């Protein structure tokens, strides 16, 4: 029997532990159970944010520190998934999981679970076709089996790290002889987020391996995930993989929902994936731990027929303003700007949507 | 008796009039009754928007075809407000008011009015001071005469289009030993709207003149109008004011309502504007004409207590986030992005919020 | 007795004409004689600048206007040519081209010379392919006889506007069956440019006909025009081709030469190209008309070895910060940022340079 | 005992890359203890919400802490770290490490490379952009001088200085305590700190007189600035850090450092005034040149040499961004690496639109 707890925590800028310390210091979190932190840090969320990078070597560090081990050791040991970029009412924040060994009685729910897998690192190269989506879909799996999770259907979120393309790495790869996916370093991060969530749906029998191949990847829209959830960054060259979901064998006191947004305004999905966690009525918005969803911008410039400019805007990029956009929308469901929302959903949900999920106390 | 109707038209471009000209080709529009048109164009909304502008030349020229006379006889005529910024899903159109004396009974129950007002240009050293907040009252006052309305408690929204700073239009200052209220041309935004926003407050009696100085202008956020909505342009040199309330001498099939957003995120806002509109249930959501309302950062750079970036972000101005969150609000209630929002909302509703009305047929 | 006139005119804003109407109400400049009109406007000079489309509108009604024809005709008749972006410290400014007729003898030797041809409209199968390198190559030669200039080392700056395709031209290729080289509009318009450029270089004999293929295009970056400027319109759809350079049988009082910068920081050329122009000191440098180069970000991400940022920055358009470098880098030796810097700048010059022109007075 | 300062121009290939300074650390060619001061361009935006400039100072900090045995906090007390954000244009980014060993050799003939460094107390967020930190940063300036063994302050050619900004948490503590901030923008209270600093350099070294000096003047009397200032704002220090360089007949440095002053941000001819000041008298001497340092910015008046310019009017990208870019293109040009030390914003630094410009060169 394990049982996760979780903690959002508000953070003050990228390198700010004071947060995370007070709960140890009181004694509310056991630094040794750590398991995973996901975070908001309030670069540009982009090719050049270097927030995300700074957010994990503070909070190494300071783990590292109390756990008397090296900061590598640290990084072995548990995920550390910085998602950028805060615009609009976004709140930056990290969500805390921890896990631990109890030994309580069985009862017939499920009750939230959490596991952790790491890829191998990728070649530039390997970024956004199949040799990417085959080990994410393998840490996939490990993840589940380490969250104690059988059944694909009661996994209701996977959370995923993956890199990204540099003009400096791409001529890396050039001089190698070999030819990088794309070109351009912010496609890349489509390219690296697609391939992620093809993984994750390969691995949960979302997708059938005979329908995923390069040529399908940031193409074919009508393939994705409903649980994915994939954010790239220039601080890793491997793919990180929490896998959230709901077990027979977890005593939390907590559960986890979801729900799809079939588009960016979709706030009935919002009030979907609250029910599907158990939260009835704007009265029971308390329970809520943390909302995480994902956004973007449709291919057809487009919501509800009605224009817009995100793809077509060169002084900010798409992934920014769907950020803004599916946070505002959630903060004004549940009263609280202060939720994981991540930009750029290549198969996760349909074209112009992406899943969303919810931590609830029962 | 006058009679009102507003056309809500998407646009494809800022110099786009192929919706006005279809409505005006089937004779649904005379296009010597357009007494004003309040845009959405794509640009920046900011102080390099240049899509405001472009907006305005391209509709006075075909008007000023269409009514065989010149186009500084059409600007002279007809209100041309063009607020830029299109972020999020927002998507740009214009809104036409057509108004027109006709000879019809009186029918219980105010309908939508509407009046037009312009003020002298102001000098560079006018701006944000008692000089632009009285010649904005007094215009405020004479468009509410134009528009048949006498108590202030009938004016739902005033629009107003406010000049700005420029670099150049700051030195030419200095060369004439005159002092502007701020040497920032972003913030020569602000300090204008908000001088015009409390020159409505002042003509509505929502603000007693004892409390107006210059001192407060942009400081004191306790003084705002509940109604006020401005919008500042390199594309001008005075302010022009749209009254929009309701009047019983109105032959208009339409009504205006309008609350308040206390903060950017304040969907109820939305809801109780909606039914001060008459529109009491979503399946009455079809009777919206328009949705227009102002955002803005609110200055302790929070929302309900949560900290965000807007205030900090060098990449990106805060208005334009502003206008991103409070559209994608509204588009989520109402199910479509194509409404009316724009950001910098000093004076205008408390400080983070700001006013927000529906046009709505009966 | 051709005589070419060129005027290098400030502009305070896109829709600025006062400058021109000065130089015409003057009765220097015939507005019947204008050529070309080749702009510098204050957008970004991405995918959504507004300015060239609003700089354009504002002169083809200011010369409709004193021409007694249509806006449609004049700019048939006026090649209007806008490039967005002055980044940095460009200023931005229009120049004006005047081909006239005059009874005067030749003067002793080579002076500036203009002239005009056009291609076949391209079927969008052949856009960016060898049909639209040898047309373009064949309008060159023909452009050459029209300005009288005989040798192709006497052309020093080829400005070609060129085709691209769009979602219909491009279901227009499927509904004929047909492939066209490239699936986005966006990454047509450099297959474009550069097809157009290396048709230059063609017709010049700057690269010889048997290295040309399908395959080179936009892949064998070796190949380069020194003097072609090309830049994708969507209106229309062949190649629209100027020709300038020394004829031996001209009246003007102007001259043109080039250099090459091999790189964004490449002052030599700029200096080789004044010399060219026959400036051989700092004291003659009052002698400019105009500085007309291309710039564009290195694809390897890197200067005369040293890395920066340009293709990694996710706030700034790469092109926007090539613009202002290469900009100040002729403003540092000219005393003078009021200069013609545009960007896609394929086969213009090596990969991270491109072509610059002086035209200077005699 | 006699000072000799090495200095190393060393490429990074991210804010937190600290493997060009472990090469020379490991070959030997830098001992770890003897390094006084890191000056860096970091590939943040330069602007309020550059987390790069942070994220850097904590990568060194870390690094030399271990290779040095010592805590991260007491790395900072002994190092100078300024982290200049902003690299624009074709700027690389890189680090300049400078190293102030002991050796047993007399002073080199004349003046030589001498570098001094000095933190002033945390500062108050009223203090900031007004006489307090003026006054202190100027007491602090002399003391590096000392620290230099520069006794002439005609000697010093080039101040560059770290300072701190208000953000909203400061603005709204002094307003706890009954106090009122000189600006209640952080961005604009970058200016105002930069400004006022600046200000203590020109105070310091006898460029302006005490009297001319005054919370009135800061900010607002661009006739008044330092010739040799250059102060580069963040959000990860309360004091300012001051590293004065100049030459010093107490040195056994083989470099030496000159300057000049831009008067404009597209002024090649200061650019070749520093080179020549440092010693660098043809094209083929540039292959002396260690590192270039200048300040640039956006001219109040919005123009340069009489031609309009959209930098304070572009709401799409800050000035400051800006005009770095222009002026690292600039002093490339002349000088064929684009690998040079360019901070925007310079208020008090050099005359309104222009900046200090020095040049470390081998003798
Ligand atoms: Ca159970
Ligand atoms: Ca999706
Ligand atoms: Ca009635
Ligand atoms: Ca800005
Ligand atoms: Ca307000
Ligand atoms: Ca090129
Ligand atoms: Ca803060
Ligand atoms: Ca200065
Ligand atoms: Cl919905
Ligand atoms: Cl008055
Ligand atoms: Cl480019
Ligand atoms: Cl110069």
């Amino acid at each position: 029997m394990q049982k996760v707890e979780v903690f959002r925590i508000p953070t003050a800028s990228p390198d700010d532990i004071s947060g995370l310390a007070t709960l140890i210091d009181s004694g509310k979190i056991n630094p040794a159970e750590i398991v995973a932190i996901l975070g908001k840090t309030e670069g540009n969320g982009c090719v050049n944010d270097f927030t995300r990078g700074f957010a994990t070597q503070s909070l190494a560090m300071y783990l590292a520190e109390k756990l008397g081990i090296s900061r590598e050791e640290v990084v072995k040991k548990v995920a550390f998934i910085m998602s950028g970029g805060t615009e609009g009412v976004m709140t930056p924040h990290i969500t805390v999981f921890v896990r631990k060994d109890v030994a309580a009685p069985a009862a017939p729910g499920k009750r939230l679970a959490v596991g952790v897998a790491f890829t191998r690192d990728f070649l530039p190269e390997e970024l956004g076709r199949m040799e990417q989506v085959n080990e994410v879909a393998r840490a996939v799996k490990e993840a589940m089996k380490d969250a104690q999770i059988d059944d694909p259907r009661d996994v209701h979120f996977v959370q995923i790290k993956c890199p990204l393309l540099t003009a400096e790495r791409i001529e890396d790869a050039k001089r190698r002889g070999k030819d990088v996916v794309v070109n351009d370093t912010y496609k890349s991060m489509a390219y690296s987020r697609g391939a992620s969530a093809l993984g994750v749906a390969l691995a949960l029998g979302e997708i059938s391996a005979d329908k995923i191949s390069n040529e399908a990847i940031c193409h074919d829209w009508n393939l994705y995930s409903s649980v994915a959830s994939t954010s790239a960054g220039v601080e890793l060259l491997n793919d990180e993989i929490i896998v959230v979901g709901n077990s027979t064998n977890s005593a939390s006191d907590l559960v986890i929902g979801h729900s799809v947004m079939k588009d960016a305004i979709d706030a009935d999905a919002v009030r979907a994936a609250l029910k599907d966690a158990g939260i009835r009525s704007d009265d029971e918005m308390d329970r809520i731990v943390n909302v995480l969803a994902k956004a973007e911008a449709a291919s057809s410039g487009t919501v509800r027929g009605r224009r817009n400019t995100m793809l077509d805007d060169s002084d900010i990029n798409h992934t920014r303003s769907a950020r803004a956009v599916v946070n505002a929308v959630i903060a004004s469901v549940v009263g609280d700007p202060m939720v994981y929302v991540s930009g750029g959903a290549e198969h996760q949900g349909p074209d112009g949507g992406g899943p969303i999920a919810v931590i609830a106390r029962v």
